[PDB]
């Protein structure tokens, strides 16, 4: 049994950055641990799907350890050990009472704490989940953690020249489709939606990625479903069987059909709400001295006025904050402001980049140039609803673009006219 003041639960975005604002607010050694399923420190999650996987001049650890990823400093596990923050890794706990504030790994150990953080992220959906025949075939890939990370770069050297298939159209399928096409793989993208993104992209901002896609090399095939996997004597994937009858060759399958807040430890100790860990406008969970950070969190977004949950890493990292300064605060009576978050997303792919601030909500209208098969393609949308603007797309934006439309979903401005609106385009963001 160890005890610390302090435990995060989880080696990950929200972990690190939580590590940081701790040494921020004078911790000292012996009160703070981290403990972490991972072999290795904290680091930017979103470079697995991206720099991690280019042929060429790869990102590997430990450039990315955070808080590079945002323009702080490297934490390296000696940043941890210099300060007395105990990083416990390699260590996965298979049960926590809250009760007895008692966490319990899976080759017994205990660990007690004071204050605990539930910093556990997302866990990822796999195809067995809707009872998918031959779904245990090898070279059937997921990328979550940097191991499995590891496992994918081997596979792409393996494979090399051959053909993938991607089962998924959002974030992963995206990015990973790109992945392999750079990486001399024969791509294609397969998904259920109408179109990619469909959470997030209307068909319109969907059918540029899918042209853009499509003359990269890539095969879309949207309104399909992987019902099966043949493999090998071996036991390696060969195909991949379609609701239609058609089947893809596939030496290697890349899969991102989903994640869900890994919640499992608390399951009847904690209130819930949507799947995640409801926490208040501090990070705090319905068991006093538990907070909730990052992925599992479903908080008050004060904007909107409405428990949400955010699985992207801008949140991560500024909720691991919050829930720090909240713990820290109330050690000297005082109180700290809510927690006032503005959604951002983004993801890259090939030479295209977009931003998105807000809430998709209401109406869409698309403005600039969506062409494919410019040089120079930028184009965006905005989300409007009761009169105002909610929601704001950019593909290929400038630094100060981005910020202007940034600025417009915070700040909600009217539209008295949605045909000025139209008219304006990009510039609506950029006076206002
Ligand atoms: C490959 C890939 C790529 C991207 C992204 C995700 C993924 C999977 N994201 C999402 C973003 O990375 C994500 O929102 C943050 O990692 C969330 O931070 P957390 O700390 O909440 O979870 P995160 O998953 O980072 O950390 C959870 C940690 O808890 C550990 N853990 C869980 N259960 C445990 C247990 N029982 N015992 C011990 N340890 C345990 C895990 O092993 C991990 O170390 C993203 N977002 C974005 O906006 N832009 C992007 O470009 C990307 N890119
Ligand atoms: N740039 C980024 O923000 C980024 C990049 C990579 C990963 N991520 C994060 O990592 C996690 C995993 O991403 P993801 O892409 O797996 O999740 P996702 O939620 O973005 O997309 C999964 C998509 O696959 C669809 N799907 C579900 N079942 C399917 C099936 N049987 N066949 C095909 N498609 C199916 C879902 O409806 C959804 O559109 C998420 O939390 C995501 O936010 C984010």
């Amino acid at each position: 049994e160890k005890h610390f003041k302090y435990v995060i639960l989880g080696g990950g975005v929200a972990a690190g950055y939580a590590a940081r604002e701790f040494a921020k607010q004078g911790v000292k050694p012996g009160e703070l641990a981290i403990i972490s399923k991972e072999a290795v420190a904290p680091y930017e999650r979103p470079a697995l799907s991206k720099g991690y996987l280019f042929p060429q001049n790869a990102a590997r650890l430990p450039g990315f350890h955070v808080c590079v990823g945002s323009g702080g400093e490297r934490q390296l596990p000696e940043w941890y050990s210099e300060k007395g923050i105990e990083l416990i890794l390699s260590t996965e706990i298979v049960k926590a009472d809250l009760s007895t504030k008692t966490l319990t790994s899976a080759a017994g150990a205990t660990f007690t704490y004071e204050i605990l953080i539930i910093a556990t992220g997302s866990s990822v959906i796999k195809l067995t989940d809707f009872g998918t025949q031959g779904a245990d075939s090898n070279n059937i890939l997921y990328l979550r953690e940097i191991d499995d990370a590891d496992k994918l770069v081997a596979a792409i050297q393996a494979k090399k020249g051959g053909k993938a298939v991607v089962v998924g159209g959002g974030y992963i399928g995206l990015e990973l489709s790109a992945a392999l096409k750079i990486n001399d793989f024969d791509v294609t993208m397969v998904f259920p939606e109408p179109w990619c993104m469909p959470r997030l992209f209307t068909a319109d901002i969907a059918a540029f990625y899918e042209a853009y896609y499509t003359n990269k090399g890539v095969k879309v095939l949207k309104g399909t479903l992987a019902v099966g996997f043949d493999a090998n004597a071996n036991g390696d994937v060969t195909a991949v069987k379609l609701k239609d009858g058609k089947v893809l060759e596939a030496d290697i399958v890349v899969v991102g059909v989903g994640g869900r807040p890994l919640t499992t430890l608390f399951k009847g100790q904690v209130a819930e709400e949507k799947g995640g860990i409801k926490t208040d406008a501090f990070f705090e969970t319905s068991v006093p001295g538990v907070y909730a950070i990052g992925d599992v969190a479903t908080f008050p977004l004060k904007m909107y006025n409405e428990l949400r949950r955010v699985e992207h890493v801008d949140h991560s990292r500024k909720s691991a904050e919050q829930a720090v300064k909240a713990i820290k605060g109330k050690e000297s009576g005082e109180s700290v402001p809510e927690y006032d978050y503005l959604p951002y997303f983004y993801s890259r792919s090939f030479d295209l980049g977009w931003q998105f601030y807000g809430d998709n909500v209401g109406e869409t209208i698309l403005f600039g140039d969506s062409d494919p098969t410019s040089s120079k393609p930028k184009f965006g949308s905005y989300w409007i609803k009761d009169g105002k603007v909610f929601g704001a797309f950019l593909e290929g934006g400038s630094p100060d673009e981005n910020n202007a439309i940034a600025k417009v979903a915070k700040t909600q401005p009217p539209v008295a006219s949605i045909e000025e609106l139209k008219k304006e385009g990009l510039q609506f963001a950029s006076k206002i």
